RNA sequence: UAUAUAUAUAU
RNA sequence: UAUAUAUAUAU
């Protein structure tokens, strides 16, 4: 469907958009580009765990000075060491009407989910 | 809608029938009946509070034998002494089929919501 | 991602 | 009844 922002939830900065994220294993989700990751920061994973195929490595936050807001983790999948987020960590905002969303759950968000793939990386 | 009964999550026990519940300020649920105050017992508040129209008193469980299973509270709502149930703590079993459904909150259980009245009591 | 327990705040 | 934080279990 609509392409739309993902802003950080606590100082609202642009994260990502929708059209780069990807879904592992139908539950999971990952976000494409070297843009992202200039948006994060990480730090080890007070706890970290294996469960199916990921393995629990770090936590990211976002990257802007007075935020430090939490994203998520960070883990090894397949040969990739990639970022996992939820959606409880960003405002979806509509491109067009500038109406934001707060999502809790990667359930209720529908937008067009696209299955994660090697290939691309 | 159907008319279907409350059984104790628990011990499965009838607790009461739909017909018989009454909605206070659109988000409270009690059960009229002497019947029903047959199949509770309760016990003086731990931590007795009063919120805008009620002062929790006490708390109700199940009176069936080996169950007691925690099924509200019982307050003070105006004049009147009425028990505040939790849909969590009971399955609705429909009459007619036998099918039945745990509900968490009561935004989700949608049947005839007759709203409470003084009149009847 | 989800399941469960636990206190703390509001009417 | 709604919210918020906190540990443990699962993949
Ligand atoms: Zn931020
Ligand atoms: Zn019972």
């Amino acid at each position: 469907k609509e392409n739309k922002k993902l802003l950080c939830r606590k100082c609202k900065a642009l994260a990502c958009y929708t059209a780069d994220v990807r879904v592992i294993e139908e539950s999971h989700y990952t976000v494409l580009g070297d843009a992202f990751k200039e948006c994060f920061v990480s730090r080890p994973h007070p706890k970290p765990k294996q469960f199916s195929s990921f393995e629990k490595r770090a936590k990211i936050f976002c990257a802007r000075q007075n935020c430090s807001h939490d994203w998520g983790i960070h883990v090894k999948y397949k040969t990739f060491e990639i970022p996992v987020i939820k959606i409880e960590s960003f405002v979806v905002e509509d491109i067009a009407t500038g109406v934001q969303t707060l999502y809790s759950k990667w359930k209720d968000f529908h937008f067009e989910k696209i299955p994660f793939d090697p290939a691309e990386m």
